[PDB]
């Protein structure tokens, strides 16, 4: 009954403000639409937008870069690579690395949140790290159910 | 003296380079890759008082590698237990640029972790690697 919907409802439960939740919204439903889209233009956006932390901008990329046409332009920007790098967090880059060998087996959405949903958000956010640095080694949905249950933790967290 | 073939570790990546370290201030900008992160380490070491973590946090990353990033954390627990010089700078040695690199990161957000002899360790096992 729609993935992309989901992932959308849960990249905006980590979007504070109200004003930015209907833009990101918007944007979302273009990509989803098909509509007139750029993955340049996005991404340039989202890095200028104001009071999203640097997390929520490194979720929001690989979002779009995940669902963006636009590519043939081997993307990997600074922002979602810093924001998603861990944080010098020894223990959350040790279970990001068990979660993405987890994740390299599942091959649905489903199966791929629920493995997530029990790690930390701080680990969750590196294991999208990992992936954002090859987007292929898992599948499209798997990608999904990772971002996924990265939002449900940290809306969970605070 | 240690600071000596540290320095020439420091200095032995460099791509005409012009020293900086000759034992407070701010950054450097202009060109330099991830050697700045390194760099930037070591002032981290040899320029505070008794902050910032700029390009620092961003270079000593494990660039989104998987292995790379799983070995770092084990060298990390090592160099913990870690306590010379030499000692830390020969098992940093049994692991590849990109895991020293990444183990390199760590160590900064918690420059405590290790002490100043084994980071200085992990330095050089690193540019020696590196420069390799």
């Amino acid at each position: 009954h729609s993935l992309l919907t989901e992932v959308e409802t849960y990249v905006l439960s980590i979007v504070p403000s109200g004003p930015l939740k209907a833009e990101i919204a918007q944007r979302l439903e273009d990509v989803f639409a098909g509509k007139n889209t750029d993955l340049e233009v996005l991404m340039e956006w989202l890095k200028t937008r104001p009071i999203l932390s640097p997390l929520t901008k490194g979720i929001l990329g690989f979002v779009f870069t995940l669902t963006v046409p636009s590519e043939r332009g081997l993307q990997r920007r600074r922002f979602v690579q810093n924001a998603l790098n861990g944080n010098g967090d020894p223990n959350n880059m040790d279970k990001a690395v068990k979660l993405y060998r987890k994740l390299k087996r599942e091959i649905t959405f489903h199966g791929a949140k629920e493995i997530a949903l029990s790690y930390s958000a701080g680990a969750l956010a590196s294991c999208m790290g990992l992936i954002y640095n090859r987007m292929g080694a898992v599948t499209t949905e798997v990608a999904f159910g990772l971002v996924c249950a990265t939002c449900e933790q940290i809306a969970d967290s605070q």
